[PDB]
């Protein structure tokens, strides 16, 4: 009478805050949580799946939809309900709540967009995932829409870090003194890229506009504030327990864009 | 046999480096690695360990040396082997390892005073935990030892944010203008300090220098990028699990395992 969850990363500010909501709400309705890490190794999502099912957890939750085949049809097998947060689900007989990312980087380049901000570099981190090319792609969309061509971006497969915003910025200068917004994957590169324009002396959102995909109470207080998408990853911690419970026996996710200083 | 490990937040530094090099070590050894999130909960920690115990055997690793009784009895009385990560230890037989944050309250504070920045405020928060408490007490000592009147500072039962650091910066501005040191517990808070210094136009370090008590990487890339204590709770993410691995394996050691203080910006002189 108790499922497990197993965790990509702790990075993650979407595990960070879906996490207490999720086994809260799951206890306060019988079972319990035995969960586990993965550090993103499919083989360890595996190892960790295994060993949990040698005792009949009836229920599971997982993150992406990267599994391993030998797995799928453990679970798929001994038959326990399995959500996946994700946007594409891997089986689709079993649960899912995801985000679409896409459109969270059209909003948002729509927006510096309809603010006469139509130079528009991005900055992403942690690609080589299915979560970044979809920004980017949504990004790629709001401008050509545009008529605007989408010239400036840099990525890397590394995790998002300030020094990365920082650098990227100047590295997108260098390439075109002229960019005058920027959009940024992850709130550590926004902060960088914020410092960035401190140093440069370069006002925000005068010389710069600046805007986060996946924000938090940081760029809530950063000067200029940080204009970011945000989510609800303990109405998700939740709603995500109900669907399971709801599944054991019987029977788009969105976020609201906060419009903070760095537009005006 | 499998091991166990309660993390008490998901959203601390010690945790979040500490895990994956704990669970690389502990998988080259061969273990699997059984965990439990306990909103800061000595309560949760009990009903959550109790499962654990009555699965297999092993041994067992716990943040904090506050606990519970039944946690104290299951635990001691499972005769299993236990690891706090933590500077003091409860209950004598038990193994552990924790940095000592007093020395680093302290070390940090003699730095500013050192360097000339002699009126020292200190923002830092979870000050209901243990941590914060050694901290501050670091600090008071460092400026009493200096004749320096230490009843600047604010603490929070809260979770540390850059909110916290920007109203935390005006509110001791608003106690008292001849301020000129910042003293974090946090790096989030260092991060609100620092900015607010940019909004209220206060230069750093030439009116308000900076320290951060627990500084990454992100706050190594602020600017004017900011002095502060660095840890590495990756090795101890291996040094922890070596000294259970040990422990099964069977002698049993002290551990001094401290912290470099990079001297970067906010606090130079000129």
């Amino acid at each position: 009478y108790s499922i497990a969850l197993i965790i990509p990363s702790l990075f993650e500010k979407a595990c960070a805050h879906f996490l207490p909501s999720f086994q809260q709400a799951l206890n306060k309705a019988g079972y319990q949580l035995l969960l586990g890490y993965s550090d993103y190794s499919i083989e360890q999502e595996e190892k960790l799946l295994s060993t949990f099912l040698e005792s009949r957890p009836a229920g599971v939750v997982l993150f992406g939809s990267e599994h391993s085949q030998r797995t799928h049809q453990l679970l798929e097998a001994s038959n326990t309900p399995v959500l996946e947060i994700a946007e594409l689900s891997s089986k689709a007989s079993y649960l899912n709540i995801g985000v679409d990312h896409f459109e969270v980087g059209k909003a948002c380049t729509r927006h510096l967009i309809e603010q006469g901000f139509k130079n528009v570099g991005f900055i992403g981190a942690r690609g080589n995932h299915s979560t970044l090319q979809r920004q980017l792609h949504g990004w790629q969309s709001a401008m050509i829409e545009n008529y605007l061509t989408p010239d400036h971006f840099l990525t890397t497969h590394e995790a998002p870090s300030s020094q990365l915003g920082a650098e990227g910025l100047a590295k997108l200068l260098l390439r075109d003194s002229s960019l005058n917004a920027l959009v940024c994957s992850h709130e550590e590169i926004a902060i960088g890229a914020l410092f960035e324009c401190h140093r440069r002396v370069l006002k925000v959102p005068t010389d710069i506009a600046i805007i986060c995909l996946e924000g938090s109470s940081m760029g809530e207080h950063a000067y200029p504030s940080l204009t970011s998408a945000e989510f609800d990853y303990e109405r998700m911690g939740t709603k995500a327990a109900e669907k399971l419970l709801h599944a054991i026996k019987g029977e788009s996710m969105g976020f609201k864009l906060k419009r903070r200083a760095s537009t005006a």
